[PDB]
């Protein structure tokens, strides 16, 4: 059956105290409304209608899904009114599923169950039972059948005793939807147009409304302030962490792990406390990640060991590499098999070859370093002249003495040796020793200042 | 109505296993007793009487509140006895509020409610209902009115069934207080002087005792050991975190955030996991703080981005600065607008000008660096000669080559360039190139040691 | 009474998705089965029989306890069958206690209570009452006495109502054990040999079976997947943290503390958030450890302060040392009294003397540095020539200027001074100034590249 989704996101997020529209606030590194859009497409949505009232410029900048139909609702006259703005775009022969832009954890599995419960010519309604139903629409039933929804403000004390409430999510045929929407009136407690009135309108026509319930309450929780957002962030992180544990990834403390993107992994991966994974990350077999690491958009091969407090972004590590602790890999950093980066070392657009080592206090930027190379502590590639960037090339089997500065562009031939403290401004020949040293001298009986 | 506060803090903290008096142990970076003193002053206390038995030297070193009246209780003969030591200092026409020095979370709002419930000539009592009231004073009532308190040890099995217990906090007129205290006797189960006996003494006189309850149990929890302290630390951090979230500050994980002082902030501030804020910190609008940062007594302007694992103390950052990851700012560090500090960079009593950059492996101490300056990786200001410290001055538009040592005192004129690997011992002229380099030479067929 | 322990660990750990046998997966830095072995020896076990089915090579590599008797069970025909494989090794006059290799938190205190409850000629059984007993053996009783165990699969709906279940742990005389085991048959729902059938076999003989219960459920929880493992890891860390707090160690956040080995400590030690302790660590009095530190197999003297994000392994710090933040001490690092290591400093097989300082951007490897020495920022000991390592010796009262490279082997005499930017290749005399500097020159009107 064909189906499109409508996302109401035109309400004002006042308790957020933000200059950024509420639905753009992120959860696990992704806009709340993007989570909803993803669920809609993942369910099979042909078109996704997004109803907004303001922040349109920022929304269009953040959202780029091709099948997004932007629907304006200049005045927020109620959920019913918002749906009327989008209704003209509904197809007469497709189901229309309504979702909220600020209820990010809704699962496709529950939406699928809701789709299957919807009867021909009727309506699928998602309801939930709460201990305290205060503030939400009450589900009314006659002989076990759903007959309508009464909003909290409009409900009597007795009706307020009803604990089964409307989550807001529902699905119904597009043509039927348009028929009911045209009949909405605003003669109620809030003087708004209630999308909820279509339930009674359908029942009166003899149509059937069936209700299904979410798997978890967190699935239909809405966000109006940052505290509520932080709680859903934890729920999301906890569920993702448990899935990873069940899939064979060892997290030393699942409450101290954050995944903000996608994680691909092999077997026996171990991840210590406080690690953060961002963007798309691929980990090979037996990768070990020490505490506090941050890994973003990077590829890590089999058997790599990432020591504590190492930050990595857009890097590629071959098998058996060891980096950190306190290493900092920036975009373009590449390590070939068995390479090693130690503490207080930074790499940017730089490749380190097989079995090569940069153990300490070093900066490698815009460089190509061969295999079996040893980079002494304190070595620095001077890749910038104040306007342009230049490349440093170091061949295989090179030994670079400590505190050497390589002024790019420059090439050091294979097998060369560079003396400690050297400033390299010209190419170094193969198997040669490069040096630029003042012989050590001494002054006797030197007395330091008082 | 005039009011003074008395804080009993003379009990022995044996289960703390410490050489530091129990009430001096900190919670959120502040002494437990200081939290109580703050609540007393915040309530409007004219005088704060502090009753202590030992550790007086350390207490006087830690506490400096001007309105503190030190009251000695050499022998701990009971709360009643402690109050008798302070009683002579009570004014006949003021209310006297009694608090414990080891119950740090008591809220001014609850104390205010207690003050308002206190009847003329009577007593305001703070009581709470517990599932297991074992160990605490039982509140006795006659026709709904409080008539006394019976200590656990003195109470019969039936009275021990009473679940409403004494939190210990109470308030009453000073003159009345002195009248009852003089009548205390130690003929009871513990052979001590019970401050709790004044409740029955007042009731017998025809005075009225009214009870009020705390908003939260944590508010009246006392600390006798480190475990109990750690629990109140979490409660405190959790409540502060939720307030910040409700005020518009985004905390990526409120359970992994610690504030130990005061935090001032603009809008849309984002704070990642494991950040610690100490002393007084001011954050502008849109400040983003990455994971694990520690910020103490510092000012951070609008739009700054503090990358992961950066430590800052007594620093001042103008708008749009970017620092870290792995940057270390010490007292006196100042960055002007748009300045940048990268990884493994340390600054102390050093100013970096507008749009200036110190991207890596650098130490800047006792320096003034102008605008649009580029500090190459590995640069070091040698500000110390073994006894004295000297200043390094670098004008605008200066380019400092990598691994340059600036031996202070020295001045580098505007527009100058310093060659990589230079040792700068003398002033450099404007628009000039400073250099101290040995030309690179080479020895063919060099064979490294076997 | 003499007693040996048998540990069943031959079951397949399928839901672990690992190439490492399930019982070898670690909890608090120690193999799950090692925790069980430790409990067995700690209880007084004369011999520990370990029944395994595969991964024998890896198991033998990990476990080395001298009193381990390896027992093979090639086919997993049931717990009864596994016990028959070990039974021949049981002594007729010793008690035999059965434990599971994947139930790591079993406490010696509970096992001791179980040993004391075991009646002469009978059986001690460890049982627990669960809300949902689904999946476990049901304890059957006649007039209050345990008469047998019925496995879930074999139990009727009514018997499945029984909530008291078998934890699996039991103890009985070796000779009796062998008598019952020989009678096991596999005519039951799973077609396996149930060790649980010995309960009914003993009762029929007129022997008495007494049941005792664990102190905590976590004590008898078994691990089949990583999620269950992570939960027991938290339970373990939480209990260890609370013990440390009760013993006088201040943990700023007990939920953000991990101990993976042994921690020895003095009084008033303070440990901030996210610290990880590994191997055997000894802390003196008043040691303060800042956030995120990792300390492994090291000794820390009285009054040391370890600043944030410092990593330490196999190091020895005397009293009053201060290191970090961002310091990295590797094996062999030694600091004498009052020594100081600052940020972005690394030490390996290097000793720093009393009151000596290495404040920044430095690497000290294979060195002996005297007292009252000052190591300038950027100093590096070049201890490696590509095949051999050499020692650097620096006497007392030496001042090493910034960015100095010491090419080992070399000795700097007491009282010497080394100029900033020096490359030291030869010994430096006492009280002498060593230097290898090119005088600073200048080129006027230098224009940087466009
Ligand atoms: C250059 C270096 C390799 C020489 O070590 P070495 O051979 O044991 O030292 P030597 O005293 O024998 O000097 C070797 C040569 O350098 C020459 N030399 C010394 N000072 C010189 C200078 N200023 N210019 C040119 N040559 C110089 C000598 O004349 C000699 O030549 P020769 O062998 O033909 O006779 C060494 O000083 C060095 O810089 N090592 C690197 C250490 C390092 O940083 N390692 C990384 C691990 S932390
Ligand atoms: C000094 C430096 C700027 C010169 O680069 P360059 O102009 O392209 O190099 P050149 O080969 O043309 O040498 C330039 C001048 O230096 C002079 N020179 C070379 N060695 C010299 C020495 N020991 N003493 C004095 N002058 C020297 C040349 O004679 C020449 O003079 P000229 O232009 O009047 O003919 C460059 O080597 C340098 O140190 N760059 C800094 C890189 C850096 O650390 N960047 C930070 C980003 S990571
Ligand atoms: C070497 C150093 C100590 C000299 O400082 P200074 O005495 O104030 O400087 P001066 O101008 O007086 O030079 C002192 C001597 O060095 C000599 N000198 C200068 N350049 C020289 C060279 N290339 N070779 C040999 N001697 C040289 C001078 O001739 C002079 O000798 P004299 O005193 O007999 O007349 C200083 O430049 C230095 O390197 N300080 C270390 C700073 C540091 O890194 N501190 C750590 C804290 S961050
Ligand atoms: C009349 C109606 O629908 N009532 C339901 C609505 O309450 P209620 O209408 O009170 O809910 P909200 O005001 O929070 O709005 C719901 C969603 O609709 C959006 N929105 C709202 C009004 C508008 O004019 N434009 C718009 O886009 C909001 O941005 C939000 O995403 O949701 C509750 C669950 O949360 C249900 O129990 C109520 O039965
Ligand atoms: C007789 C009395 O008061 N009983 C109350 C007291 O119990 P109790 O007297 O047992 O309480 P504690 O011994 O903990 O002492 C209470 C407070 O008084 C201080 N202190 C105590 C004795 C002394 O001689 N000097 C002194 O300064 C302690 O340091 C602590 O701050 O508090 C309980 C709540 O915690 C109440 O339910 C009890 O009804
Ligand atoms: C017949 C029997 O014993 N049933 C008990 C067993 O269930 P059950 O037999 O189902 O338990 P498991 O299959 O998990 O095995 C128990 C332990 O024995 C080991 N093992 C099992 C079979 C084998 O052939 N070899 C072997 O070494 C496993 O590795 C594990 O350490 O433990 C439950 C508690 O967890 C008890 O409530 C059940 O009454
Ligand atoms: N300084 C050298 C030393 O490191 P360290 O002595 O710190 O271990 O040996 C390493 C290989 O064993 C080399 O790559 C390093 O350049
Ligand atoms: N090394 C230079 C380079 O950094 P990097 O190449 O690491 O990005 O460019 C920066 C500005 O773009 C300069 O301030 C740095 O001195
Ligand atoms: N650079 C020096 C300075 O450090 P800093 O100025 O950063 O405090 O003084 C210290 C002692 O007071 C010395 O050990 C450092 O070598
Ligand atoms: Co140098
Ligand atoms: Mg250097």
């Amino acid at each position: 059956n064909a189906m499109s989704v409508v996302i109401l996101a035109a309400g004002k997020g006042t308790r957020m105290y933000s200059d950024l529209p509420k639905v753009l606030h992120t959860l696990a590194g992704k806009a709340m409304v993007q989570h909803v859009i993803d669920a809609a497409n993942e369910l099979g949505a042909a078109h996704v209608h997004l109803v907004y009232g303001h922040g349109g410029d920022l929304l269009k900048q953040a959202l780029k899904d091709d099948n997004l139909n932007w629907v304006l609702q200049a005045e927020q006259l109620g959920t019913g009114h918002a749906m009327q703005q989008a209704a003209p775009f509904f197809a007469d022969d497709e189901d229309i599923l309504m979702l909220y832009g600020d209820v990010p954890l809704i699962s496709v599995e529950t939406l699928q169950r809701l789709r299957d419960a919807k009867p021909q010519g009727g309506i699928g309604l998602l309801t939930v039972k709460l201990d305290d139903p205060t503030g939400y629409g009450r589900i009314t039933r006659e002989n076990g059948k759903v007959t309508g929804i009464v909003e909290h403000k409009d409900a009597t004390d007795e009706q307020r005793q009803i604990q089964e409430i409307n989550t807001g999510i529902l699905i119904a045929n597009g043509a039927d939807m348009k028929r009911w929407l045209a009949k909405l009136t605003n003669n109620n407690a809030q003087g708004e147009y209630y999308i909820t009135d279509i339930i009674a309108l359908a029942y009166q026509e003899g149509r059937e409304i069936v209700a299904v319930h979410p798997q978890r309450l967190s699935e239909v929780e809405g966000v109006n302030n940052r505290l509520q957002l932080s709680r859903l962030e934890r729920v999301y992180q906890s569920e993702q962490a448990e899935k990873l544990l069940l899939a064979g990834v060892m997290l030393r403390d699942p409450a101290r792990f954050d995944l903000r993107g996608t994680l691909t992994h092999g077997r026996d991966v171990e991840i210590d406390t406080n690690v953060i994974i961002e963007g798309n990350v691929t980990l090979g077999h037996r990768v070990k990640i020490g505490t506090g690491c941050v890994i973003k958009n990077s590829v890590i091969g089999d058997d790599c060991e990432i020591s504590p407090y190492t930050v990595v972004e857009d890097a590629n590590l071959a098998a058996a590499c060891t980096i950190g602790p306190f290493a900092r890999l920036r975009p373009g950093a590449e390590l070939l098999e068995g390479a090693h980066v130690g503490n207080f070392v930074e790499m940017k657009k730089a490749r380190l070859g097989k079995g090569s080592k940069a153990g300490h206090l070093t900066y490698l930027g815009d460089a190509e370093i061969g295999d079996n190379v040893n980079i002494g502590a304190g070595t620095i590639t001077c890749n910038y002249d104040g306007a342009n960037k230049f490349k440093t090339i170091i061949g295989d089997d090179v030994f670079v003495g400590s505190d050497t500065q390589l002024v790019a562009p420059v090439t050091v031939g294979k097998g060369a040796t560079i003396a400690a403290g050297t400033t390299v401004t010209r190419n170094v020949g193969e198997n040669a020793l490069a040096i630029s040293r003042v012989p050590q001298t001494q002054k006797e009986g030197w007395r330091r200042p008082v």
